[PDB]
């Protein structure tokens, strides 16, 4: 296994994956990394070995029948996977805790969002379908658009949000579109 963390790239208290040789901090992984179970898969494998019973699940999807979709165990897990995605990118630390909002010209957004907050969100099983996972996530990089304005500030919400629907796209098997 691995010497440092998937996710943050940092050595620490890790655990090691018993079937890929990926590492994990506790809280780095999504979930959180399970006391017990020996042995113990994490979600990289764990979303291969859906592909892997189910090679029909890469055939291409709308978006819009994705995101109607119940959160059942198997999406819960996409959707944690691909929060996962978006903690990897290093700009994701802009996003992770709560905002605040004072800058002369702006006003801070009606709905605040970060990325601990929809990671709290799908461990307390909140979110019902995709569609409200996905709108949060969006609603972190609207939110930064709109109060950033037009300092060079907002080309960071671009870049992680395209980091975001990259892997939305990839996860959920999207139909692929010009
Ligand atoms: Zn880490
Ligand atoms: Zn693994
Ligand atoms: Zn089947």
């Amino acid at each position: 296994n691995s010497n440092i963390c998937e996710v943050c790239n940092k050595w620490g208290r890790l655990f090691c994956c018993d079937t890929c040789p990926r590492s994990f901090h506790e809280h780095c992984h999504i979930p959180s990394v399970e006391a017990n179970k020996n042995p113990w898969s994490c979600i990289f494998c764990r979303i291969k070995t859906i592909q892997e019973r189910c090679p029909e699940s890469q055939s291409g999807h709308q978006e819009s029948e994705v995101l109607m979709r119940q959160m059942l165990p198997e999406e819960q897990l996409k959707c944690e996977f691909l929060l996962l995605k978006v903690y990897c990118d290093s700009k994701s630390c802009f996003f992770a805790s709560e905002p605040y909002y004072n800058r002369e010209g702006s006003q801070g957004p009606q709905k605040p969002m970060w990325l601990n907050k929809v990671k709290t969100s799908l461990n307390e099983q909140m979110y019902t379908r995709v569609e409200g996972f996905v709108q949060d996530m969006r609603l972190i990089f609207h939110n930064h658009k709109e109060f950033y304005r037009e300092d060079k500030f907002t080309r960071l919400g671009i870049q992680v949000q395209d980091i975001f629907e990259k892997n939305f796209r990839n996860i959920f098997a999207i139909q692929e579109t010009s």
